[PDB]
């Protein structure tokens, strides 16, 4: 069936000045990530820091801890590293995990590790809505992983950053089927994947918890150009309401 | 430089609790977490590494693993602030992702400011494996020049592949002389692990190593997966260090 | 109840089989593969043989991402003789690909005789070659009209069906099957110590070659009607 | 004389070819390679476009080292109308995979119907994909009992036939295929100026896509009847 | 049809005393080659010079330049490196030629560059009768490449050395179709590939010009134990004649 | 070391005869005979390299490539012999498919015997790549350890692909004077290579390069496959080399 309720907004900014005009635009999490590093790249534990230092405590401060390799140990600690930064938001990009099993694995550590820290901070799990084009975990299991590792949030996003966006990998339907099956098992779900304007209404409709924007936020919305503006942000916001 | 006796620091590498107290009562000087089922120098758990440092006396020191790590500036500084937190005094990187001098310096140089921000105290290690060319890895000569320009204390040497072959299968003792010096002249400590031997103590002794990594050599049947690590090998081995 | 699938290489094999009392008579060639396709005249010499009542099924192989060639040859096992059409989702990489290669086996199949039956086969240990990842299987036979959703092993090294599956998944597996409307069939190194919770779990059909070969070898072994008449008796 | 192939992606440019004066009426499918395999339904609905006076040729694929799931395919291409059935060697890395496959396609083939043609089509760009050497197939099709030896090329970039192999080593190849009582078929973004070149050397069959289409474009254009009535003329 | 005419026996020596041997028991030719660097590895120059000056100045003395990549400068630069070094008979493995094409282009430069050094030196085109185990070029093509390039000898060798030998790749017929067409050309043929003297009537029948042989000549046969013995050279010899 | 004035001896890579003589005419101090078709370091044929050499004064030297070579000590030794023998007084070797220290080694030391053995006086130059990451060639950085334990003459840095980007694309100027020390502190000789473009010149001869190799450079349309050696542009070259 259809959906018209809130939505939260998740801004992806890459410096202190650019989660200021997130956070003045009305964003909900400011999510720090390193897209030099790929698409869900980690950043640096002083960049993290830094944010949550300047973001208000009724934000969410969120981090990213790779496009990760299957290696529970190194992502675990990785994760522990967000979290003392200041993450009370942390998500996993399910990259080279090939399957259910080696996904549930990885992520059951990494809500241990975050757990064990603070049992308040969230646990994304994130899948590919392209995983083909990198050879990553089939992103229609993505529910099931978290659900079996004990995640708050499933996740999509695009790892190819190529202008291609969450709409032309997966179909509405599908997606409608992710975010209904994610709320089944009791988890929240969170979209992104060059998200534009035009699909806030889409996600709306099929009841998505969480949107996540970065070139859409951003002036020019290319790498070059592109600077997060407070007006964009609150544009995004109104359509989110 | 062929020194007539030079005392080494010992260091075994245990995957749990019990192998972490057989290595102590053994005269271990450095209790290194590992996770062998992740590769050579595959990280373990925070749990698991605040286990192992909760039961080591305060006198030794505790080294973890981040990984065989890939070519991820952001995920090994937060992997590296996780073992420090978790209580590693001795944080060493396995330089295997990184492919040239400019890629290692890059990530190692944000690990060392990682580490340092949490403690000043805490040991930043720079491993290059002695058959680098097998994984694709970055060249084990470059390892002190790497560990120089990133800020790092440690200029290490290990094996990649665990297939029986040694440091010495890889890496000439005149070569490991040559690294050692090196090292030495960057105002670094060097540490040599690649399945050593008993054997290979004397040899290691001479090039002026200053720390000697085990685990096979320390387990009870002798491999390094099918045994454990037994108080009884560790005290012969810190008696041939002495 | 479970229905006892048995896989057989030549016409002696699949006499065995029908001896035995297997419910379906399933012609594959393990040399192409997993899921390798036999001949034309192997299909139809074995249908020949086969009693009216037991069903023929037929594999087409552990297949690439090529639509055109895999209708051609779902029509090849049709007009053969087989009345279950059996396709490995090997080459196809995600949910899309396995539902579009999918779709077009139904229409060839269906196109020939709407009272065929068409498998969507996936692979328990997919990761190890790369194949469309076995969980989302009900779905892709959902959305592509399919008839039965499978699992299978890809590579024949000892390694079964339980090593790369809990029955926790496999259980679930079987009620999203069922929750479609499809029957579940499960293969895989199979031995006679699952039957109970392949039962257990309400998978509809088991497939077995290695469990009805005499030396348990599947590659150097041969169908023996004692080892299918054994297997019947576990699967009442 | 040597006969016009034109190869078609739907029943409209079938129409276009027919009326322009082809041949023979090649079903293929660009989408899934150089010789992509249609579907059994559009074989099916072109042959009954076709009038019976003229040949419909089918690919079964740019095909993978898979005996049992081509011989299939091309009992499939047969039942749905082809009278020519194509196979891409492209997935066969030697002369014996190669026979192998073929042997299989040629026994599939020739139970259906003694009359209908197979053809043993190699890449004459095959280093660029890794298939079986193009200049070995003249003995492939002798060996294998096939009717026609072919070449074509795999990547569509515009390189044609002439690129990578010299008019001497073309015509000895249809020699060569001559002397084993096998017919010769050539194609690889054939333009009308390759046409007395193609001719002199004594081919048979000349195959054509790109040049019957309106823009030359094979991948945006479509067939058109006056580019095939010129090519025909050509042919004469 | 049938043959029944001479062969000529090649020994592959890997040092001077092994030579010496091949010299004692008849070998026509003496083939200087290295098995650590491949199935056709090149020795060195001066290995080739001390194998020349052992060697009478009736037989031949044959060099391997490589299991050769599609680079026709650097293997034509080698063999006027074996050339100079003492060979009269260079042999160029074509393992990293992908096709005909290739194929000719780098034997026509390697036979150039032999010839301006002395016409009278003999150019051998060999192929693996197992290429499909490297990517190598078809082995069925070496007659017509051997032609097209100008070269004096078509040959067939295997390319990995697990056992497998040139009957196991190779059917008699395909093998007699290659000869004849070689023969055709008025190339002489020069087979092996782990030929054992059982083999040598086969190879007689079909009317091979040349056989070569190491393991046979060599009183173990496998690489630890085997040493070249002249009353094994001397056995193969008498099947020859 | 930072030189205010250094002469450079400026290398020209030609392709055939009339280039040859076009370098020759703009005052190139050394004429390497190569083939850009066969890769970076690509060799030429026998018959290119005597007509070049019976072209060019005998005051000036010839230099020849003998490819970006795999390792195949054998093959390599006798391709030296090969280009020795047709008139190259400096050999070039391209450590391509040599993974190590070890191998480099190894390959080097049989070519410098081969190359020895014809002419003691001819010289041996081992060329690693600024760039191998990309092609996973050996580490550039212990090419001069290479060259000095090999027993070679010229330690040489070029770039593997010729994508335009340069040698100082893929190295620091700090990391290439530290190249240069360590070369000179062997008692080797260093040349440079890699889209070096005149603007490079002051910066190659500020750090103490013995050798400077262009072929763009020196090619009238500035391409270095589509245009051809223009004796302008040698002449201009040769004049900040000075």
């Amino acid at each position: 069936h259809h959906h018209h309720h809130h939505m939260i907004l998740l801004v992806s900014p890459i410096d202190v000045e650019e989660a200021k005009e997130a956070i003045a635009g009305g964003a909900d999490i400011i999510d720090v990530k390193n897209p030099k590093e790929g698409s869900l790249g980690a950043n640096f534990p002083w960049m993290i820091k830094a944010i949550r230092e300047v973001t208000p405590k009724d934000l969410l401060v969120s981090a990213t801890v790779g496009d990760v390799p299957y290696k529970p140990g190194t992502i675990s600690l990785a994760a522990v590293g967000a979290a003392i930064s200041g993450a009370d938001y942390i998500k996993v990009g399910l990259y080279g995990v090939k399957n259910y099993y080696q996904a549930v694995e990885l992520m059951k550590n990494v809500v241990r590790a975050v757990k064990d820290i603070d049992e308040n901070k969230i646990v994304v799990a994130a899948g590919y809505a392209d995983a083909y084009r990198v050879g990553a975990v089939e992103p229609l299991i993505v529910p099931k992983i978290a659900r079996d590792a004990g995640c708050d949030v499933a996740m999509l996003d695009t790892a190819i950053k190529d202008g291609k966006t969450l709409f032309d990998f997966q179909s509405k339907e599908i997606l409608a089927e992710f975010v209904d099956e994610a709320h089944s098992y009791g988890l929240k779900c969170a979209l992104a994947g060059s998200i534009k304007k035009e699909h806030i209404p889409i996600l709306k409709e099929i009841g998505t918890d969480i949107v996540g924007v970065r070139g859409a936020a951003c002036k020019g919305g290319d790498r070059n150009n592109g600077r997060i503006d407070r007006e964009l942000v609150k544009e995004l916001k109104e359509l989110c309401k």
